[PDB]
């Protein structure tokens, strides 16, 4: 792919997070906490899981950022409508405002409804993510894999302004602390 001239700094939202999240000074990486971290509630945080969003709205042209997934076991990435539920329990689908990937339990899908195999032969250390708004294209790519396509989401109907998705999983494990972090251009 050719994307990587649409690079966008994407930064993270505080106000979105999960009150378990501990999102970073510079507002670039992200990890689950081992606690409740001290903040008030407010109707913007997602309640049943590990989420945050993006701080950037999209809505027209074309984006690409990157995250680093390294050494985790579960997350979900992707993009998702500005007024996706944040309470209670839901599924990743386009019929609900997101278009993600996941990896949980050693596989890796798209959240179509329901839920698509990927096929990754190199398991990714860094993901690309490329949104274009008047095409309804959402594609992933392997960073780690010569940028080798994941999976396109093709037909969006977006329905509104877009913002960066992300969820670092839970840590029942005690395999999954590591953060989901924002790449350098
Ligand atoms: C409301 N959140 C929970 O009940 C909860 C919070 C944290 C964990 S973990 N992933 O084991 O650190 C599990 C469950």
């Amino acid at each position: 792919h050719h994307h990587h001239h649409h690079m966008v700094h994407i930064t993270l939202d505080r106000n979105t997070a999960n009150s378990w999240l501990i999102i970073s000074k510079d507002r670039r990486q992200v990890r689950m906490g081992d606690t409740h971290q001290n903040v008030s509630d407010n109707k913007e945080r997602f309640s049943n899981y590990p989420m945050v969003l993006g701080a950037q709205r999209f809505s027209s042209g074309k984006m690409y950022w990157e995250v680093d997934v390294t050494q985790k076991e579960a997350w979900d990435l992707g993009v998702c409508r500005d007024s996706v539920q944040r309470k209670g329990q839901f599924s990743l689908s386009p019929e609900n405002g997101f278009w993600t990937i996941w990896l949980w339990q050693d596989s890796y899908e798209a959240g179509t409804s329901p839920q698509t195999t990927l096929h990754i032969q190199v398991p990714p250390c860094q993901i690309g993510i490329f949104v274009d708004y008047e095409a309804g294209v959402v594609s992933f790519y392997n960073i780690t894999d010569h940028g080798s396509l994941i999976y396109t989401f093709s037909e969006c109907v977006f329905a509104g302004p877009l913002r960066p998705f992300f969820n670092v999983g839970f840590n029942y494990s005690g395999g999954n602390a590591a953060p989901l972090k924002l790449c350098p251009l």
